[PDB]
DNA sequence: AAAAAAAAAAGGCGCCTATAAAAGGGGTTTCAATGTATCTATAACCAGGCATAAGTACTAAAGGGGGTGGGG
């Protein structure tokens, strides 16, 4: 019966759990936790999400 | 004392030895060199047992440099 827009994101369940990690510290960032491997996301913080993902996973001193 | 059987002995018969010289054939009996199955000393064969040399992996060691994380 309703409709939104959104970005759907599709990743692994650590992904998610990061995800939700950089919504907490940012905020405005997941719209809804779908299933264990979705979210739904604001469209215009996508490559936000995108590029703070690449920095955490790339940039860990842990490597 | 007698008849009887068993025994040793004799006499006789036959053939042997050494003598002799000289013409053709067939017999059995013993001994010659040349070979199978079995023997001998030799040479050569396997498998099994002990000692020495070569190769193994194993543990064994010490010496250092570089990168990442934590603390000041």
């Amino acid at each position: 019966a309703r409709a939104r827009k959104g970005a759907l994101v599709q990743c692994d369940p650590s992904i998610k759990a990061l995800i939700l990690q950089i919504d907490a510290k940012m905020s405005d960032i997941v719209l809804e936790e779908l299933d264990d491997t979705h979210l739904l996301v604001n469209p215009s913080k996508v490559e936000f999400v995108k590029h703070e993902l690449n920095r955490l996973l790339s940039k860990n001193i842990y490597n």
